[PDB]
Parts: structure tokens; C-alpha cells; sequence
């Protein structure tokens, strides 16, 4: 399949990303608590449902939450302000909460079943969000076992991205008092941070985009 792109909702961030986040790729966004990673996730879950002319892929969404931070009311607001029917947008986001890291792994296997079911339809899965990817692994394991467990989990996610032409979008909290970037395992690493005046700044790791969090999700 060709490489699809999902607009982030910000023209600035889209330019930095070459058009948006890619299918057949894992995009890892990392940064401090409060930097806007989950807002980017919420916005992408709407944007992917737009037609390609507006930067979407007419796609369905699967969301794996580890911290109870998915907000249907926020999806509704973004959808309404992006010109979509919010009820339809929410109907096309399959939501699951991971109880622990082992359940998180099983949820990725279950995601494959729904990806297969929708593969030949007009609303195939095009976006799999894992927010937060690392939190359970950090709480449950010391570093050595944590690295081995993370490696298999990321291998599973890569495989889904390539085999089924999906964008995998993962968030990762890293700040002075804890957290660690997923090393070299993502396809693409994006560093997000707060700037003056409520702005958010993104940079590719291994120019900078600037955007705001608004009723449209994020935008320039």
C-alpha cells in the first residue's frame, strides 16, 4: 500500500511531519506531563475520519487507554468544530482501558481481530492509539525486564502498522522526575513541550512547529 498521511489539525505540525502522521509507521510523541500529547491523540482520532481532501483517510480508530484520559466529550467538541457529526465520530472509535501491561499486550492482539473485520469495508481501521504506552511497564517492572517487555509490545505494534496499513500513535511521558524515550524503536520520535503564551512546540528527534489547543483540537 502507499503511505497514507493523517493531518494533525495544525498546518505547522503537518509541515514538520511532511503532511501528517504516516500509516505503516509508529509515531511516538514524548514530553512532560501537560505538554498536550493526549490532546494530539484526541485530535488525530477525529482527523483520520475526514476524507483525504481534508487530510483524513475515512478511517476507523482503535484506542488503548492506560490512564483513563480518553474523553468522549472532548471528541464531540473537536468533531463538531471540524464539521463532522459527533455521534458518528464516536461510533468509529473503539475504546479499551488496559488494566495492566499484560492486558495491554492482549488488547493489541484483540485489535488485530477488529482490524481484520473492517479491512475490506469503507471504514477500515487507519489509526491505533496507545496512550500511555509506557506507564504500566514503568510501574510494574525494573529496567531490565521493562526493556524486554517493551520490545515485544513494540514489535507487535510495528507488525500491525505494516501489515494492515495503519498509523500507530503512541504517547510517552518523560520529564526530569521520570520517564524514558522508547530508544530507537518508533518509526518517528516527536518531542512536544509547552512554550510561552499557551503555545505548544514540536520538534523531530533523531525546524519546529508551533500550535495551540483549541475547540478544533489543535491548530496553528
Amino acid at each position: 500500500a502507499t503511505i497514507g498521511r493523517i493531518s494533525t489539525g495544525s498546518k505547522s505540525l503537518d509541515k514538520l511531519l511532511g503532511g501528517g502522521i504516516e500509516t505503516q509507521a509508529i509515531t511516538e510523541v514524548f514530553g512532560e506531563f501537560g505538554s498536550g500529547k493526549t490532546q494530539l491523540a484526541h485530535t488525530l482520532a477525529v482527523m483520520v475520519q475526514l476524507p483525504p481532501e481534508e487530510g483524513g483517510l475515512n478511517g476507523s480508530v482503535m484506542w488503548i487507554d492506560t490512564e483513563n484520559t480518553f474523553r468522549p466529550e472532548r471528541i464531540r467538541e473537536i468533531a463538531q468544530n471540524r464539521g463532522l457529526d459527533p455521534d458518528e465520530v464516536l461510533k468509529h472509535i473503539a475504546y479499551a482501558r488496559a488494566f495492566n501491561s499484560n492486558h495491554q499486550m492482549l488488547l493489541v492482539q484483540q485489535a488485530e481481530d477488529m482490524i481484520k473485520e473492517l479491512l475490506n469495508t469503507d471504514r477500515p481501521v487507519k489509526l491505533l492509539i496507545v496512550d500511555s504506552l509506557t506507564s504500566h511497564f514503568r510501574s510494574e517492572y525494573a529496567l531490565a525486564e521493562r526493556q524486554q517487555k517493551l520490545a515485544k509490545h513494540l514489535a507487535d505494534l510495528h507488525r500491525l502498522a505494516n501489515l494492515y496499513d495503519i498509523a500507530v500513535f503512541v504517547t510517552n511521558q518523560v520529564q526530569a522526575n521520570g520517564g524514558h524515550i522508547l530508544a530507537h524503536s518508533a518509526t518517528l520520535r516527536v518531542y512536544l513541550r509547552k512554550g510561552k503564551g499557551g503555545k505548544r512546540i514540536a520538534r523531530l528527534i533523531d525546524g519546529e512547529a508551533v500550535f495551540s489547543i483549541t475547540e478544533k483540537g489543535i491548530e496553528d
